[PDB]
Protein backbone atom coordinates (compact mmCIF):
# COMPACT_ATOMS: atom_id res chain seq x y z
CA UNK A 1 0.00 0.00 0.00
CA UNK A 2 0.93 3.68 0.25
CA UNK A 3 0.31 6.63 -2.12
CA UNK A 4 2.34 9.73 -1.27
CA UNK A 5 1.35 13.10 -2.64
CA UNK A 6 4.61 13.89 -4.44
CA UNK A 7 5.72 17.30 -5.69
CA UNK A 8 7.93 17.90 -8.71
CA UNK A 9 11.66 18.53 -8.19
CA UNK A 10 12.06 22.31 -7.93
CA UNK A 11 15.67 22.71 -9.15
CA UNK A 12 14.82 24.20 -12.53
CA UNK A 13 12.44 26.74 -10.93
CA UNK A 14 14.77 27.82 -8.08
CA UNK A 15 17.27 29.52 -10.44
CA UNK A 16 14.46 31.65 -11.88
CA UNK A 17 13.19 33.23 -8.63
CA UNK A 18 14.28 36.81 -7.91
CA UNK A 19 13.44 39.70 -5.60
CA UNK A 20 11.55 42.79 -6.83
CA UNK A 21 11.32 45.95 -4.69
CA UNK A 22 9.38 49.13 -5.45
CA UNK A 23 9.50 51.82 -2.82
CA UNK A 24 8.93 49.85 0.39
CA UNK A 25 7.13 46.75 -0.95
CA UNK A 26 9.13 43.64 -1.76
CA UNK A 27 7.80 40.42 -3.27
CA UNK A 28 8.99 37.61 -5.55
CA UNK A 29 9.42 37.69 -9.29
CA UNK A 30 9.99 35.15 -12.08
CA UNK A 31 13.05 35.68 -14.30
CA UNK A 32 12.76 34.02 -17.73
CA UNK A 33 14.92 35.08 -20.68
CA UNK A 34 15.11 38.90 -20.34
CA UNK A 35 11.76 39.44 -18.60
CA UNK A 36 10.85 39.49 -14.90
CA UNK A 37 7.19 38.76 -14.10
CA UNK A 38 5.67 39.88 -10.79
CA UNK A 39 2.23 40.92 -9.49
CA UNK A 40 1.32 44.47 -10.37
CA UNK A 41 0.27 45.38 -6.82
CA UNK A 42 3.99 45.71 -6.10
CA UNK A 43 3.47 49.41 -7.05
CA UNK A 44 0.93 49.94 -4.26
CA UNK A 45 1.30 51.15 -0.74
CA UNK A 46 -1.06 49.63 1.82
CA UNK A 47 -3.27 52.73 1.44
CA UNK A 48 -3.62 52.38 -2.34
CA UNK A 49 -4.93 48.83 -1.99
CA UNK A 50 -8.58 49.71 -1.25
CA UNK A 51 -9.15 51.41 -4.63
CA UNK A 52 -5.95 51.23 -6.68
CA UNK A 53 -5.84 53.10 -9.99
CA UNK A 54 -3.17 50.94 -11.60
CA UNK A 55 -2.82 53.13 -14.71
CA UNK A 56 -2.45 56.28 -12.56
CA UNK A 57 0.21 54.57 -10.45
CA UNK A 58 2.27 53.09 -13.27
CA UNK A 59 2.64 56.14 -15.53
CA UNK A 60 4.33 57.94 -12.60
CA UNK A 61 7.02 55.24 -12.20
CA UNK A 62 10.45 55.25 -13.78
CA UNK A 63 12.69 52.33 -14.70
CA UNK A 64 14.99 53.16 -11.77
CA UNK A 65 12.15 52.78 -9.23
CA UNK A 66 12.26 48.96 -9.63
CA UNK A 67 15.05 47.17 -7.76
CA UNK A 68 15.46 43.59 -9.07
CA UNK A 69 17.93 41.35 -7.22
CA UNK A 70 18.93 37.82 -8.26
CA UNK A 71 20.80 36.77 -5.15
CA UNK A 72 23.64 39.28 -4.91
CA UNK A 73 23.59 40.41 -8.55
CA UNK A 74 21.35 43.45 -9.04
CA UNK A 75 19.68 43.54 -12.44
CA UNK A 76 18.98 46.71 -14.39
CA UNK A 77 15.42 47.47 -15.44
CA UNK A 78 15.39 48.82 -19.00
CA UNK A 79 11.62 49.14 -19.40
CA UNK A 80 8.25 47.84 -18.32
CA UNK A 81 4.61 47.24 -19.22
CA UNK A 82 1.50 45.79 -17.61
CA UNK A 83 -0.38 42.76 -18.94
CA UNK A 84 -3.69 42.39 -17.09
CA UNK A 85 -2.75 41.89 -13.42
CA UNK A 86 0.94 41.02 -13.91
CA UNK A 87 3.83 43.46 -14.37
CA UNK A 88 6.56 42.65 -16.93
CA UNK A 89 9.98 44.10 -16.13
CA UNK A 90 12.42 43.96 -19.05
CA UNK A 91 16.03 43.74 -17.85
CA UNK A 92 19.37 44.15 -19.61
CA UNK A 93 20.55 40.59 -19.08
CA UNK A 94 18.86 37.33 -19.92
CA UNK A 95 18.68 34.57 -17.31
CA UNK A 96 21.16 31.83 -18.32
CA UNK A 97 19.32 29.30 -16.11
CA UNK A 98 16.16 29.66 -18.21
CA UNK A 99 14.68 26.16 -18.66
CA UNK A 100 12.59 25.16 -21.61
CA UNK A 101 9.24 26.52 -20.57
CA UNK A 102 5.59 27.04 -21.45
CA UNK A 103 2.59 28.98 -20.15
CA UNK A 104 -0.66 27.07 -19.58
CA UNK A 105 -3.95 28.02 -17.94
CA UNK A 106 -5.37 25.21 -15.85
CA UNK A 107 -8.96 24.26 -14.97
CA UNK A 108 -10.23 23.32 -11.49
CA UNK A 109 -9.40 19.78 -10.38
CA UNK A 110 -5.89 19.96 -11.86
CA UNK A 111 -2.79 19.64 -9.67
CA UNK A 112 0.62 21.31 -9.64
CA UNK A 113 3.58 22.01 -7.41
CA UNK A 114 4.14 25.31 -5.60
CA UNK A 115 7.60 26.68 -4.78
CA UNK A 116 6.99 28.92 -1.76
CA UNK A 117 9.43 31.85 -1.72
CA UNK A 118 10.30 34.78 0.57
CA UNK A 119 12.24 37.81 -0.72
CA UNK A 120 13.48 35.80 -3.68
CA UNK A 121 14.70 32.83 -1.59
CA UNK A 122 12.91 29.49 -2.12
CA UNK A 123 11.84 28.16 1.26
CA UNK A 124 9.70 25.05 0.48
CA UNK A 125 7.82 23.05 -2.13
CA UNK A 126 4.40 21.41 -1.93
CA UNK A 127 1.80 19.75 -4.13
CA UNK A 128 -1.78 20.98 -4.36
CA UNK A 129 -4.87 21.11 -6.52
CA UNK A 130 -6.84 24.02 -7.89
CA UNK A 131 -10.10 23.82 -5.88
CA UNK A 132 -13.51 24.11 -7.64
CA UNK A 133 -13.93 27.57 -6.10
CA UNK A 134 -10.66 28.60 -7.85
CA UNK A 135 -8.71 28.89 -4.60
CA UNK A 136 -5.68 26.99 -3.33
CA UNK A 137 -5.19 25.70 0.20
CA UNK A 138 -1.50 26.23 0.96
CA UNK A 139 0.84 27.88 3.47
CA UNK A 140 1.61 31.38 2.24
CA UNK A 141 2.94 33.81 4.83
CA UNK A 142 3.32 37.53 4.23
CA UNK A 143 5.94 37.94 1.51
CA UNK A 144 5.03 34.92 -0.62
CA UNK A 145 3.17 36.95 -3.32
CA UNK A 146 4.83 35.99 -6.58
CA UNK A 147 5.50 32.35 -5.71
CA UNK A 148 4.63 30.26 -8.75
CA UNK A 149 2.99 26.94 -9.54
CA UNK A 150 4.24 24.53 -12.16
CA UNK A 151 4.25 21.01 -13.56
CA UNK A 152 7.25 19.39 -15.22
CA UNK A 153 7.08 17.41 -18.48
CA UNK A 154 10.07 15.43 -19.77
CA UNK A 155 12.19 18.59 -19.77
CA UNK A 156 9.55 21.31 -20.02
CA UNK A 157 8.37 23.44 -17.10
CA UNK A 158 4.70 24.45 -17.49
CA UNK A 159 3.99 27.54 -15.40
CA UNK A 160 0.31 27.79 -14.51
CA UNK A 161 -0.10 29.93 -11.37
CA UNK A 162 1.28 32.99 -9.60
CA UNK A 163 0.20 33.92 -6.09
CA UNK A 164 -1.39 37.39 -5.61
CA UNK A 165 -3.73 37.54 -2.60
CA UNK A 166 -4.79 35.93 0.66
CA UNK A 167 -8.50 35.77 1.31
CA UNK A 168 -9.98 36.36 4.79
CA UNK A 169 -11.11 32.73 4.88
CA UNK A 170 -7.42 31.70 4.94
CA UNK A 171 -7.04 30.59 1.31
CA UNK A 172 -5.10 32.01 -1.61
CA UNK A 173 -5.99 33.45 -5.02
CA UNK A 174 -3.85 34.09 -8.07
CA UNK A 175 -3.48 34.45 -11.83
CA UNK A 176 -2.08 32.53 -14.72
CA UNK A 177 1.17 33.95 -16.11
CA UNK A 178 -0.73 36.15 -18.60
CA UNK A 179 -2.19 37.89 -15.55
CA UNK A 180 -5.80 36.67 -15.78
CA UNK A 181 -7.19 35.77 -12.37
CA UNK A 182 -8.52 32.30 -11.69
CA UNK A 183 -12.09 32.75 -10.48
CA UNK A 184 -13.89 36.02 -9.83
CA UNK A 185 -11.23 37.72 -7.73
CA UNK A 186 -9.64 41.15 -8.08
CA UNK A 187 -6.39 42.70 -6.81
CA UNK A 188 -8.17 45.05 -4.37
CA UNK A 189 -8.47 44.90 -0.59
CA UNK A 190 -12.27 44.62 -0.77
CA UNK A 191 -14.50 42.00 0.83
CA UNK A 192 -14.17 39.04 -1.54
CA UNK A 193 -16.12 35.82 -0.97
CA UNK A 194 -14.79 32.46 -2.05
CA UNK A 195 -17.64 30.23 -3.18
CA UNK A 196 -18.46 26.89 -1.61
CA UNK A 197 -15.57 24.47 -1.76
CA UNK A 198 -16.60 21.01 -2.93
CA UNK A 199 -14.91 17.62 -3.30
CA UNK A 200 -13.41 16.78 -6.71
CA UNK A 201 -15.54 13.71 -7.52
CA UNK A 202 -13.63 12.65 -10.64
CA UNK A 203 -10.40 12.83 -8.59
CA UNK A 204 -11.81 10.58 -5.83
CA UNK A 205 -12.99 8.05 -8.45
CA UNK A 206 -9.51 7.78 -10.03
CA UNK A 207 -7.93 7.16 -6.61
CA UNK A 208 -10.44 4.43 -5.76
CA UNK A 209 -9.60 2.78 -9.12
CA UNK A 210 -5.94 2.88 -8.13
CA UNK A 211 -6.95 1.14 -4.89
CA UNK A 212 -8.51 -1.90 -6.60
CA UNK A 213 -5.40 -2.09 -8.82
CA UNK A 214 -3.23 -2.11 -5.68
CA UNK A 215 -5.27 -4.82 -3.91
CA UNK A 216 -7.88 -2.95 -1.83
CA UNK A 217 -11.47 -4.04 -2.43
CA UNK A 218 -13.49 -4.01 0.83
CA UNK A 219 -15.59 -1.05 -0.40
CA UNK A 220 -16.93 -2.54 -3.67
CA UNK A 221 -20.65 -3.39 -3.86
CA UNK A 222 -22.82 -5.25 -6.41
CA UNK A 223 -24.93 -2.21 -7.30
CA UNK A 224 -24.86 0.20 -10.22
CA UNK A 225 -26.41 3.61 -10.70
CA UNK A 226 -27.27 6.11 -13.38
CA UNK A 227 -25.36 9.36 -13.81
CA UNK A 228 -28.41 11.40 -12.81
CA UNK A 229 -29.24 9.41 -9.68
CA UNK A 230 -25.60 9.64 -8.53
CA UNK A 231 -25.39 13.41 -8.98
CA UNK A 232 -28.64 13.78 -7.04
CA UNK A 233 -26.92 12.07 -4.09
CA UNK A 234 -23.39 13.43 -4.46
CA UNK A 235 -24.79 16.96 -4.43
CA UNK A 236 -26.11 16.15 -0.97
CA UNK A 237 -22.54 15.69 0.30
CA UNK A 238 -21.03 18.76 -1.44
CA UNK A 239 -19.49 16.63 -4.16
CA UNK A 240 -18.90 18.03 -7.63
CA UNK A 241 -21.34 16.73 -10.25
CA UNK A 242 -20.00 14.21 -12.77
CA UNK A 243 -20.20 14.72 -16.54
CA UNK A 244 -19.94 12.38 -19.50
CA UNK A 245 -16.51 13.94 -20.08
CA UNK A 246 -15.46 12.64 -16.66
CA UNK A 247 -16.79 9.16 -17.50
CA UNK A 248 -14.75 8.91 -20.73
CA UNK A 249 -11.60 10.10 -18.93
CA UNK A 250 -11.89 7.20 -16.47
CA UNK A 251 -12.44 4.67 -19.31
CA UNK A 252 -8.96 3.10 -19.40
CA UNK A 253 -8.99 2.71 -15.61
CA UNK A 254 -12.29 0.80 -15.83
CA UNK A 255 -10.68 -1.20 -18.66
CA UNK A 256 -7.60 -2.31 -16.72
CA UNK A 257 -10.08 -3.30 -13.99
CA UNK A 258 -13.37 -4.97 -14.51
CA UNK A 259 -15.43 -2.24 -12.88
CA UNK A 260 -17.61 0.03 -14.99
CA UNK A 261 -17.57 3.71 -13.96
CA UNK A 262 -21.20 3.76 -12.82
CA UNK A 263 -20.31 0.75 -10.67
CA UNK A 264 -17.58 2.70 -8.88
CA UNK A 265 -20.08 5.54 -8.46
CA UNK A 266 -22.48 3.17 -6.66
CA UNK A 267 -19.63 2.08 -4.35
CA UNK A 268 -18.65 5.71 -3.74
CA UNK A 269 -22.26 6.46 -2.89
CA UNK A 270 -22.18 3.68 -0.26
CA UNK A 271 -18.93 5.01 1.26
CA UNK A 272 -20.55 8.42 1.71
CA UNK A 273 -23.55 7.01 3.55
CA UNK A 274 -21.60 4.61 5.82
CA UNK A 275 -18.18 6.20 6.40
CA UNK A 276 -14.87 4.35 6.71
CA UNK A 277 -15.73 2.33 9.86
CA UNK A 278 -12.09 2.48 10.96
CA UNK A 279 -10.61 0.94 7.81
CA UNK A 280 -8.37 2.69 5.29
CA UNK A 281 -7.95 2.87 1.53
CA UNK A 282 -4.32 2.79 0.33
CA UNK A 283 -3.26 3.66 3.87
CA UNK A 284 -5.41 6.79 3.89
CA UNK A 285 -8.24 7.34 6.39
CA UNK A 286 -9.95 10.00 4.25
CA UNK A 287 -11.11 10.14 0.67
CA UNK A 288 -8.32 11.77 -1.31
CA UNK A 289 -9.31 14.16 -4.10
CA UNK A 290 -5.97 15.71 -5.13
CA UNK A 291 -4.76 12.94 -7.50
CA UNK A 292 -6.03 13.40 -11.05
CA UNK A 293 -6.87 10.63 -13.51
CA UNK A 294 -3.76 11.50 -15.57
CA UNK A 295 -1.53 11.05 -12.52
CA UNK A 296 -3.13 7.68 -11.68
CA UNK A 297 -3.00 6.18 -15.20
CA UNK A 298 0.68 7.06 -15.56
CA UNK A 299 2.23 5.91 -12.30
CA UNK A 300 0.13 2.79 -11.68
CA UNK B 1 -0.71 24.67 6.95
CA UNK B 2 0.70 22.11 4.49
CA UNK B 3 3.52 19.59 4.75
CA UNK B 4 6.35 21.28 2.85
CA UNK B 5 9.52 19.66 1.53
CA UNK B 6 12.83 21.45 1.24
CA UNK B 7 13.76 22.73 -2.25
CA UNK B 8 15.72 20.01 -4.00
CA UNK B 9 17.92 21.85 -6.51
CA UNK B 10 21.15 21.33 -4.59
CA UNK B 11 20.53 17.54 -4.40
CA UNK B 12 19.20 17.07 -7.97
CA UNK B 13 22.55 17.61 -9.57
CA UNK B 14 24.25 15.03 -7.38
CA UNK B 15 22.12 12.03 -8.48
CA UNK B 16 23.63 9.52 -10.94
CA UNK B 17 22.91 6.02 -12.23
CA UNK B 18 25.07 3.06 -11.15
CA UNK B 19 24.88 -0.24 -13.05
CA UNK B 20 26.69 -3.45 -12.16
CA UNK B 21 25.71 -6.40 -14.35
CA UNK B 22 21.91 -6.43 -14.55
CA UNK B 23 21.09 -4.26 -11.51
CA UNK B 24 20.57 -0.52 -11.93
CA UNK B 25 19.93 1.98 -9.13
CA UNK B 26 20.70 5.49 -7.91
CA UNK B 27 23.93 6.93 -6.59
CA UNK B 28 24.97 10.08 -4.76
CA UNK B 29 27.81 11.92 -6.48
CA UNK B 30 29.79 14.11 -4.06
CA UNK B 31 33.26 15.45 -4.84
CA UNK B 32 34.98 12.52 -6.60
CA UNK B 33 33.07 9.67 -4.85
CA UNK B 34 29.79 7.97 -5.75
CA UNK B 35 27.81 6.43 -2.85
CA UNK B 36 25.22 3.70 -3.45
CA UNK B 37 23.83 0.58 -1.71
CA UNK B 38 26.26 -2.32 -1.71
CA UNK B 39 23.68 -4.87 -2.95
CA UNK B 40 24.16 -3.37 -6.38
CA UNK B 41 26.88 -6.04 -6.70
CA UNK B 42 24.30 -8.81 -6.13
CA UNK B 43 22.22 -10.79 -8.59
CA UNK B 44 18.63 -11.63 -7.69
CA UNK B 45 19.91 -15.16 -7.03
CA UNK B 46 22.73 -13.76 -4.87
CA UNK B 47 20.58 -12.00 -2.26
CA UNK B 48 19.73 -15.20 -0.35
CA UNK B 49 22.92 -15.36 1.74
CA UNK B 50 25.32 -12.89 0.11
CA UNK B 51 28.99 -12.83 1.03
CA UNK B 52 29.59 -9.18 0.23
CA UNK B 53 33.26 -9.24 1.18
CA UNK B 54 33.78 -12.27 -1.06
CA UNK B 55 31.56 -10.89 -3.84
CA UNK B 56 33.50 -7.60 -3.88
CA UNK B 57 36.87 -9.32 -4.26
CA UNK B 58 35.83 -10.73 -7.64
CA UNK B 59 34.61 -7.40 -8.98
CA UNK B 60 36.82 -4.93 -10.84
CA UNK B 61 36.51 -1.23 -11.69
CA UNK B 62 35.16 -2.00 -15.16
CA UNK B 63 32.11 -3.81 -13.77
CA UNK B 64 30.54 -0.48 -12.69
CA UNK B 65 28.80 1.80 -15.21
CA UNK B 66 28.23 5.28 -13.72
CA UNK B 67 26.16 7.76 -15.74
CA UNK B 68 25.67 11.46 -14.95
CA UNK B 69 23.06 12.24 -17.58
CA UNK B 70 24.67 11.79 -20.98
CA UNK B 71 28.24 11.84 -19.63
CA UNK B 72 29.99 8.68 -18.40
CA UNK B 73 32.02 8.46 -15.19
CA UNK B 74 35.10 6.25 -15.00
CA UNK B 75 35.49 4.29 -11.75
CA UNK B 76 39.11 4.18 -10.58
CA UNK B 77 38.57 2.45 -7.24
CA UNK B 78 36.04 0.88 -4.95
CA UNK B 79 35.60 0.34 -1.26
CA UNK B 80 32.93 -0.63 1.25
CA UNK B 81 31.78 1.19 4.38
CA UNK B 82 29.39 -1.09 6.28
CA UNK B 83 26.50 -1.20 3.87
CA UNK B 84 27.36 1.38 1.15
CA UNK B 85 29.77 1.08 -1.74
CA UNK B 86 32.14 3.98 -2.33
CA UNK B 87 33.08 4.20 -6.03
CA UNK B 88 36.02 6.51 -6.65
CA UNK B 89 35.53 8.26 -10.03
CA UNK B 90 37.92 10.26 -12.22
CA UNK B 91 36.14 13.65 -12.35
CA UNK B 92 34.87 15.69 -9.39
CA UNK B 93 31.25 16.90 -9.44
CA UNK B 94 31.34 20.69 -9.96
CA UNK B 95 27.80 20.93 -8.53
CA UNK B 96 28.92 19.59 -5.13
CA UNK B 97 27.18 21.69 -2.46
CA UNK B 98 28.34 22.40 1.07
CA UNK B 99 27.24 19.21 2.75
CA UNK B 100 27.45 17.07 5.85
CA UNK B 101 26.65 13.48 6.87
CA UNK B 102 24.49 13.29 10.01
CA UNK B 103 22.54 10.49 11.66
CA UNK B 104 19.04 11.36 12.87
CA UNK B 105 16.78 9.91 15.59
CA UNK B 106 13.26 8.46 15.20
CA UNK B 107 10.61 11.14 15.21
CA UNK B 108 12.72 13.59 13.19
CA UNK B 109 11.69 14.81 9.73
CA UNK B 110 13.47 15.27 6.41
CA UNK B 111 12.79 15.57 2.67
CA UNK B 112 13.27 12.67 0.24
CA UNK B 113 14.25 13.05 -3.43
CA UNK B 114 12.72 9.91 -4.97
CA UNK B 115 14.68 8.88 -8.07
CA UNK B 116 14.61 6.29 -10.85
CA UNK B 117 17.70 5.31 -12.89
CA UNK B 118 19.54 8.44 -11.75
CA UNK B 119 16.67 10.83 -12.60
CA UNK B 120 14.80 12.80 -9.90
CA UNK B 121 11.08 12.42 -10.29
CA UNK B 122 9.57 13.64 -7.00
CA UNK B 123 10.14 15.14 -3.56
CA UNK B 124 8.22 14.78 -0.29
CA UNK B 125 8.53 15.30 3.45
CA UNK B 126 8.38 12.45 5.97
CA UNK B 127 9.40 11.48 9.48
CA UNK B 128 11.56 8.64 10.67
CA UNK B 129 9.01 6.37 12.38
CA UNK B 130 9.71 5.10 15.92
CA UNK B 131 10.05 1.61 14.43
CA UNK B 132 12.85 2.93 12.12
CA UNK B 133 11.00 2.81 8.77
CA UNK B 134 9.49 5.53 6.62
CA UNK B 135 6.05 5.58 4.99
CA UNK B 136 7.42 6.52 1.61
CA UNK B 137 6.66 6.11 -2.07
CA UNK B 138 9.49 4.15 -3.70
CA UNK B 139 8.91 1.67 -6.52
CA UNK B 140 11.40 -0.61 -8.24
CA UNK B 141 14.45 1.40 -9.26
CA UNK B 142 14.40 3.96 -6.43
CA UNK B 143 17.04 2.19 -4.27
CA UNK B 144 19.75 4.70 -3.45
CA UNK B 145 17.33 7.64 -3.21
CA UNK B 146 18.43 10.07 -0.53
CA UNK B 147 16.85 11.95 2.35
CA UNK B 148 18.12 15.35 3.42
CA UNK B 149 17.74 18.52 5.44
CA UNK B 150 18.87 21.98 4.38
CA UNK B 151 20.55 24.22 6.90
CA UNK B 152 20.81 27.76 5.58
CA UNK B 153 23.49 27.00 2.95
CA UNK B 154 24.44 23.46 4.08
CA UNK B 155 22.78 20.22 2.92
CA UNK B 156 22.72 17.54 5.64
CA UNK B 157 22.34 14.08 4.10
CA UNK B 158 20.79 11.68 6.60
CA UNK B 159 19.23 8.73 4.75
CA UNK B 160 19.74 6.43 1.78
CA UNK B 161 17.00 4.04 0.62
CA UNK B 162 18.00 0.37 0.60
CA UNK B 163 14.98 -1.99 0.91
CA UNK B 164 11.18 -2.19 0.74
CA UNK B 165 9.53 -4.23 3.48
CA UNK B 166 6.48 -6.33 2.50
CA UNK B 167 4.10 -3.93 4.27
CA UNK B 168 4.45 -0.65 2.36
CA UNK B 169 7.25 0.79 4.52
CA UNK B 170 10.86 1.35 3.49
CA UNK B 171 14.15 0.91 5.32
CA UNK B 172 17.59 2.40 4.88
CA UNK B 173 20.96 3.51 6.19
CA UNK B 174 22.79 6.71 6.93
CA UNK B 175 25.44 7.85 4.46
CA UNK B 176 28.08 6.05 6.52
CA UNK B 177 26.18 2.79 5.84
CA UNK B 178 24.71 2.07 9.31
CA UNK B 179 21.13 0.79 9.14
CA UNK B 180 18.20 2.49 10.82
CA UNK B 181 16.46 -0.32 12.73
CA UNK B 182 16.97 -4.11 12.98
CA UNK B 183 17.24 -4.92 9.28
CA UNK B 184 19.85 -6.55 7.05
CA UNK B 185 20.34 -6.17 3.29
CA UNK B 186 19.24 -9.69 2.32
CA UNK B 187 16.08 -10.88 0.61
CA UNK B 188 14.41 -12.61 3.54
CA UNK B 189 11.46 -12.34 5.89
CA UNK B 190 11.90 -9.06 7.75
CA UNK B 191 9.30 -7.48 10.02
CA UNK B 192 8.98 -3.87 11.10
CA UNK B 193 8.08 -3.65 14.80
CA UNK B 194 5.02 -2.00 16.32
CA UNK B 195 4.72 1.53 15.00
CA UNK B 196 3.83 4.18 17.60
CA UNK B 197 2.60 7.76 17.39
CA UNK B 198 5.21 10.48 17.95
CA UNK B 199 3.52 12.28 20.84
CA UNK B 200 5.91 15.25 20.90
CA UNK B 201 5.17 15.97 17.21
CA UNK B 202 1.40 15.83 17.86
CA UNK B 203 1.77 18.40 20.63
CA UNK B 204 3.72 20.76 18.35
CA UNK B 205 0.96 20.40 15.78
CA UNK B 206 -1.69 21.30 18.38
CA UNK B 207 0.32 24.42 19.22
CA UNK B 208 0.26 25.15 15.49
CA UNK B 209 -3.53 24.82 15.42
CA UNK B 210 -3.72 27.27 18.33
CA UNK B 211 -1.52 29.72 16.41
CA UNK B 212 -3.92 29.51 13.46
CA UNK B 213 -6.81 30.45 15.79
CA UNK B 214 -8.34 26.96 16.15
CA UNK B 215 -8.63 26.67 19.95
CA UNK B 216 -11.64 24.47 20.76
CA UNK B 217 -9.80 21.53 22.33
CA UNK B 218 -8.37 23.82 25.04
CA UNK B 219 -9.67 23.07 28.55
CA UNK B 220 -9.13 24.36 32.10
CA UNK B 221 -7.51 21.16 33.38
CA UNK B 222 -3.92 19.99 33.49
CA UNK B 223 -2.21 16.68 34.15
CA UNK B 224 1.10 15.25 35.29
CA UNK B 225 4.02 13.97 33.28
CA UNK B 226 3.42 10.56 34.90
CA UNK B 227 -0.38 10.46 34.53
CA UNK B 228 -0.30 11.35 30.82
CA UNK B 229 2.29 8.69 29.93
CA UNK B 230 -0.14 6.20 31.48
CA UNK B 231 -2.83 7.20 28.99
CA UNK B 232 -0.32 7.67 26.15
CA UNK B 233 1.16 4.19 26.60
CA UNK B 234 -2.33 2.68 26.53
CA UNK B 235 -3.06 4.28 23.16
CA UNK B 236 0.37 3.56 21.60
CA UNK B 237 1.86 7.03 22.17
CA UNK B 238 5.56 7.31 22.87
CA UNK B 239 6.28 8.43 26.44
CA UNK B 240 7.03 12.08 27.03
CA UNK B 241 10.36 13.01 28.62
CA UNK B 242 11.37 16.25 30.29
CA UNK B 243 13.53 17.11 27.27
CA UNK B 244 10.37 17.04 25.12
CA UNK B 245 8.78 19.63 27.43
CA UNK B 246 11.91 21.78 27.04
CA UNK B 247 11.82 21.71 23.24
CA UNK B 248 8.16 22.76 23.27
CA UNK B 249 9.18 25.87 25.26
CA UNK B 250 9.20 28.49 22.50
CA UNK B 251 5.74 27.36 21.36
CA UNK B 252 4.46 27.61 24.93
CA UNK B 253 5.62 31.24 25.15
CA UNK B 254 4.11 32.26 21.79
CA UNK B 255 0.73 30.86 22.89
CA UNK B 256 0.70 30.96 26.68
CA UNK B 257 -0.35 27.30 26.97
CA UNK B 258 1.87 25.05 29.07
CA UNK B 259 3.04 21.63 27.94
CA UNK B 260 1.15 19.81 30.71
CA UNK B 261 -1.98 21.91 30.13
CA UNK B 262 -1.86 21.16 26.40
CA UNK B 263 -1.21 17.53 27.43
CA UNK B 264 -4.57 17.52 29.22
CA UNK B 265 -6.23 18.45 25.92
CA UNK B 266 -4.50 15.60 24.06
CA UNK B 267 -5.54 13.19 26.81
CA UNK B 268 -9.16 14.25 26.27
CA UNK B 269 -8.79 13.89 22.48
CA UNK B 270 -7.72 10.22 22.76
CA UNK B 271 -10.31 8.98 25.27
CA UNK B 272 -13.42 10.74 23.93
CA UNK B 273 -12.24 11.28 20.33
CA UNK B 274 -12.91 14.42 18.30
CA UNK B 275 -16.73 14.37 18.67
CA UNK B 276 -17.05 14.83 14.93
CA UNK B 277 -14.76 17.86 14.78
CA UNK B 278 -11.65 18.88 12.86
CA UNK B 279 -8.32 20.31 13.96
CA UNK B 280 -6.75 22.15 11.01
CA UNK B 281 -9.25 20.42 8.72
CA UNK B 282 -8.28 16.94 9.90
CA UNK B 283 -10.13 14.15 11.70
CA UNK B 284 -6.81 12.51 12.62
CA UNK B 285 -3.92 13.82 14.69
CA UNK B 286 -0.87 14.61 12.55
CA UNK B 287 2.45 13.38 13.95
CA UNK B 288 4.93 14.25 11.15
CA UNK B 289 5.54 17.91 12.08
CA UNK B 290 8.36 18.38 14.59
CA UNK B 291 8.45 21.42 16.91
CA UNK B 292 11.17 23.01 14.76
CA UNK B 293 8.99 22.50 11.69
CA UNK B 294 6.21 24.52 13.36
CA UNK B 295 8.62 27.31 14.31
CA UNK B 296 9.94 27.24 10.72
CA UNK B 297 6.56 27.30 8.96
CA UNK B 298 4.77 29.68 11.41
CA UNK B 299 7.16 32.04 13.24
Amino acid sequence: SGFRKMAFPSGKVEGCMVQVTCGTTTLNGLWLDDVVYCPRHVICTSEDMLNPNYEDLLIRKSNHNFLVQAGNVQLRVIGHSMQNCVLKLKVDTANPKTPKYKFVRIQPGQTFSVLACYNGSPSGVYQCAMRPNFTIKGSFLNGSCGSVGFNIDYDCVSFCYMHHMELPTGVHAGTDLEGNFYGPFVDRQTAQAAGTDTTITVNVLAWLYAAVINGDRWFLNRFTTTLNDFNLVAMKYNYEPLTQDHVDILGPLSAQTGIAVLDMCASLKELLQNGMNGRTILGSALLEDEFTPFDVVRQC
